[PDB]
């Protein structure tokens, strides 16, 4: 389906969460858990009241209703994502987290990843990024950026599980939220609200994407 996430102004057109494991001194293994490569789309998007998941959400100061009300509301994005946690974990392990956000305009952004567990936050990581002028437009990449120890011990914990169901259950009070600001407006330039499962069996991992709106 879709190549990518976002508006005019700001677009991710690249993100993948993975490990890296060297088998020996002349082999190497990838593994993606969550990316953005197999769009479950046949096109205008499909909506959802953002009423629905404020619970799932940080709120009060800084939450996702304030940064909703304060907009702009095209830059608004519900995204469910189906993990893929078919790998066998062995030292020699590397687990990053790779995005790529591309603009017109030439701006510097903070881009901010909260993890939450039962819409409160547990983690947040801030990475600032300087466009870079790449073949006609602007490239803000954060390339195999160092997952958190709470994800890499929440992937192993997770795994653990003998049954994806057991999985579901617990994913389903896990959520990411993504915000990308103009460093110099303070503008929002994409928000990106991450809901998570488990993939079904041999098709991978996979995302869907839906506008969040108010009404
Ligand atoms: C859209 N998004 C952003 C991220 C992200 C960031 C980090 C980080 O910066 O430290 C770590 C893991 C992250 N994942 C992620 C989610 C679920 C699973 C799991 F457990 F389901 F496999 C595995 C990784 C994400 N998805």
């Amino acid at each position: 389906g879709p190549r990518s996430i976002g508006t005019t102004k700001l677009r991710l057109v690249e993100f993948s969460a993975f490990l890296e494991q060297q088998r020996d001194p002349d082999s190497y293994n990838k593994h993606l858990f969550v990316h953005i490569g197999h769009a479950n789309h046949s096109p205008l998007l499909e909506s959802v009241d953002i009423r629905q998941i404020y619970d799932k959400f940080p709120e009060k100061k800084g939450g996702l209703k304030e940064l909703f009300g304060k907009g702009p509301q095209n830059a608004f994005f519900l995204v469910k994502f189906w993990a893929d946690l078919n790998c066998n974990i062995q030292a020699g392990a590397f687990y990053g987290v790779t995005s790529q956000y591309e603009s017109s305009e030439n701006m510097t952004v903070t881009c901010s990843t909260k993890v939450c567990s039962f819409g409160k936050q547990v983690v947040e990581k801030v990475e600032t990024e300087y466009a870079r002028f790449e073949n006609g437009r602007f490239v803000y990449r954060i390339n195999r950026s160092p997952m958190c120890e709470y994800m890499i011990n929440f992937i192993h914990k997770l795994k653990h599980l003998p049954e994806k169901y057991m999985m579901n259950s617990v994913l389903e009070n896990f959520t990411i939220l993504l915000v990308v600001t103009n460093r110099d407006t303070q503008e929002t330039l994409l928000c990106m609200a991450c809901v998570f499962e488990v993939s079904n069996s041999e098709h991978g991992a996979q995302h869907h994407i839906y506008r969040l709106v108010k009404d």
